[PDB]
């Protein structure tokens, strides 16, 4: 039975555009979905897409025989500086399958065991800063969490030291990154983008792109002048299928790609986790009993991090409520029918809105806004395609196990060494630069006086 598709109100030539006049576009689209349900069309001048929210319809869009990965308007604007690297290439470009095969070995169990000692070095530098603050003083949470995650990928991936804890303002690569992502998001809401009114926005965009690339030159110069790491395989590895290596131009696009996607989403996860623990004290208490029982030595081991079983349940429930890269896009390979009721033509686009999928009552029950880590107690026992914070199929996230090992280690050392206080009674305010993070979150931390090691 062929249905007409739902759609919000239109305004002559403007289409649906005056319904997103905001710096928080994903939060606004969540409100249109609660009003119309599992599927709606959305139009702006020149272009069209379709937003999906239920488990039954997202199960079908994830069939790789019928639909593949699409570049959204948002990733087309980022491609202006990340090129044909892993995150912004089409699946049919020569460099996608090639880079994939050449770089996959850097994420194996052997290599993970080899990164552990470098992760502890940055972790110790964070506990030392908080042990040395005076009693009149407080902590800025998302700012210190991005100091730890940028330095950690710098050392493990490239053997370079950004030294972010020897500065009291943010690193200069960070300042230009955050104005570039912001500009790309603002571009999406303009009617006529060519006018002389947007000439200065365009010139500032080029200045932030040159700042990022100046850092790439610096890393290339240090390896030259100087390992079995990510940079090693970029300069020497060969694709077992075609026998080719990567050219110079593609290699620069991969440095930029791994520095940005390799820290920004991990910082965001650690900030939401601490926010939910200080607003739920029966949950905080229990996660602290685990850290004190399991971590009996002066610095943590690789095998001990694997035993921190409840701290992992906490991290997954934080990603269910606020997944830190909150959408991904798809296109139809040939004419087809979706759900048994909506015909589609070769080429039309679809968009998975991840925070709505994670509030489907037919799958999780009627209490979807509560914070309850115990949902994840026997995981093999939750349906397939209900939980997707890392994407789908052959284009899923390559860094999944890296991030989760980093986060479980750092959160357990935080809970062993300090008690925390919500001193300003903080109200949640979520900032959007394509990705998500809580703005202005601040705390106080009192030390339990327990010594560190070497
Ligand atoms: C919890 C933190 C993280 C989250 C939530 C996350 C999420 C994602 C998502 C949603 C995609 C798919 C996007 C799409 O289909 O358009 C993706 C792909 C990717 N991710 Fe992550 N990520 C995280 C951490 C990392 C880390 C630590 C690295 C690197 C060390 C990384 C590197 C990449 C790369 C290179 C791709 C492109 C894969 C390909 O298409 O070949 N991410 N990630
Ligand atoms: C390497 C570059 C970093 C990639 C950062 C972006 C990742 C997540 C993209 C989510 C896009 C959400 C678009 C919302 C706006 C709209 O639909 O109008």
């Amino acid at each position: 039975t062929i249905k007409e598709m739902p759609q919000p109100k239109t305004f002559g030539e403007l289409k649906n555009l005056p319904l997103l006049n905001t710096d928080k576009p994903v939060q606004a689209l969540m409100k249109i979905a609660d009003e119309l349900g599992e599927i709606f069309k959305f139009e702006a001048p020149g272009r069209v897409t379709r937003y999906l929210s239920s488990q039954r319809l997202i199960k079908e869009a994830c069939d790789e025989s019928r639909f593949d990965k699409n570049l959204s308007q948002a990733l087309k604007f980022v491609r202006d500086f990340a090129g044909d690297g892993l995150f912004t290439s089409w699946t049919h470009e020569k460099n996608w399958k090639k880079a994939h095969n050449i770089l996959l070995p850097s994420f194996s169990q052997q290599a993970m065991k080899g990164y552990h000692a470098m992760m502890v070095d940055i972790a110790v530098q964070l506990v030392q800063k908080w042990e040395r603050l005076n009693a009149d003083e407080h902590i800025e949470v998302p700012e210190d969490m991005t100091r730890l995650t940028l330095d950690t990928i710098g050392l493990c991936g490239f053997n370079y030291r950004f030294n972010s804890f020897y500065r009291d303002q943010p690193h200069p690569f960070i300042t230009s990154m955050v104005r570039a992502l912001d500009e790309a998001m603002n571009k999406l809401q303009r009617a006529n983008p060519d006018d002389p009114a947007y000439d200065e926005n365009k010139r500032q965009f080029q200045e932030d792109i040159k700042v990022m690339n100046d850092l790439v030159d610096k890393i290339i110069a240090d390896r030259k002048a100087s390992s079995d790491d990510l940079l090693t395989h970029m300069l020497n590895g060969k694709d077992p299928e075609t026998g080719e290596p990567l050219d110079d131009e593609n290699i620069r696009y991969q440095i930029i790609t791994f520095l940005i996607m390799g820290h920004e989403t991990t910082s965001g996860l650690l900030s939401f986790a601490l926010y939910f623990l200080v607003k739920n004290p029966h949950v905080l208490q229990k996660a602290a009993e685990e850290a004190a029982r399991v971590l009996v030595d002066p610095v943590p081991s690789y095998k001990q991090v694997k035993q921190l079983k409840y701290v992992g349940m906490v991290l997954n429930e934080a990603l269910r409520l606020w997944p830190t890269a909150p959408a991904f896009s798809l296109y139809a390979k040939e004419d087809t029918v979706l759900g048994g009721e909506y015909p589609l033509e070769k080429g039309d686009e679809l968009m998975v809105l991840i925070p709505q999928l994670h509030r489907d009552k037919t799958i999780w029950g009627d209490d979807v806004e509560e914070f309850r880590p115990e949902r994840f107690e026997n995981p093999s026992a939750i349906p397939q395609h209900a939980f997707k914070p890392f994407g789908n199929g052959q284009r899923a996230c390559i860094g999944q196990q890296f991030a989760l090992h980093e986060a479980t280690l750092v959160l357990g050392m935080m809970l062993k060494h300090f008690d925390f206080e919500d001193h300003t009674n903080y109200e949640l305010d979520i900032k959007e630069t394509l990705t998500l993070k809580p703005e202005g979150f601040v705390v106080k931390a009192k030390s339990k006086k327990i010594p560190l090691g070497g």
